[PDB]
């Protein structure tokens, strides 16, 4: 019924795919060694996953640090395509489903054309990565971002700025957030782009609209060609709304298992990573 994943890094291993460096500082030799370390860790994680009933993994945005920066000092595709092909072969052989989640500052709906172009650059880098790994069912998950002023107009820019981007749209899926965009609203944008919807259970609890969870899932699921993807997290009882708990509580698991209208791939977003169950 369920396949599990966790994002970016692994705690028992001390493996992470998300090492970066300060911009100061972005020179070929510095980035090469950070990428190398990241890529080595991607393998340790895939291999670990194969032996631990994990089928899903989110690669960190920083896999190749600053890979979409206008001053990235070399051809990272040329540099890493062979090793990325190799890591992708392992993933497939291991039945692993890879995904990526661009940062808070990735917003193609921004009024600022300079923030749009840099956002599309991060997205294009991310999608190319998935292609270099040969991840057919790879997903690229995106929140709809700030309603700068107000939404609707922000939504329209978002759709226009993404509709040309073929390679990104091959992987793109959209997620609901705790603030501006509920599932209903996201379904509308996704349908406009012809991409699927990732329901984020904690965000949905925080910002439900008028759909109950079971209702949000039952609408979101048909949007997937393959098997639908879900985000599961629990509210940290001491921290601000939306902040992720170290471990998904048993109640939150059951609320999700009850609401499922079919099989799903669940990405567990807990601070505890592979221990977050
Ligand atoms: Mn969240």
């Amino acid at each position: 019924m369920i396949r599990l994943g966790y994002p970016c890094e692994n705690l028992t291993l001390g493996a992470t795919t998300n090492r970066t460096l300060r911009l100061a500082h972005l020179t070929e030799e510095r980035v090469r060694e950070k990428a190398a370390e990241n890529l080595r860790d991607l393998e340790r994680i895939l291999r670990f996953n194969a032996d631990h009933g994990f089928a899903l993994f989110r690669i960190g945005q920083h896999l190749i640090p600053f890979a979409s920066h206008p001053l990235f000092p070399y051809d990272w595709e040329g540099a890493y395509e062979e090793e990325l092909a190799r890591l992708g072969a392992l993933a497939r052989a291991f039945g692993q489903r890879l995904s990526m989640h661009p940062g808070q500052y990735v917003n193609p709906g921004s009024p600022d054309p300079e923030v749009v172009e840099r956002s599309l650059a991060e997205l294009r880098y991310s999608a190319r990565l998935l292609s270099l790994l040969g991840a057919e069912d790879g997903v690229l998950v995106l929140h709809l971002g700030g309603a700068y002023g107000e939404k609707g107009k922000a939504l329209r820019r978002f759709v226009e700025n993404l509709r040309g981007e073929e390679e990104v749209l091959r992987y793109l899926a959209l997620a609901n957030d705790e603030r501006l965009w509920n599932v209903e609203e996201v379904l509308k944008a996704a349908e406009a782009l012809g991409v699927p919807v990732v329901v984020d259970t904690l965000h949905h609890a925080l910002n439900p609209g008028r759909l109950p969870l079971e209702e949000a899932l039952r609408l979101a699921f048909p949007t997937w060609r393959g098997r639908p993807k879900v985000h599961l997290a629990s509210q940290d009882p001491k921290k601000r709304p939306g902040a992720h708990a170290f471990r998904v509580t048993r109640e939150d698991w059951e609320r999700l298992l009850s609401a499922l209208p079919g099989p799903a791939d669940v990405m567990v977003e807990a601070k505890g990573k592979e221990q977050g169950l």
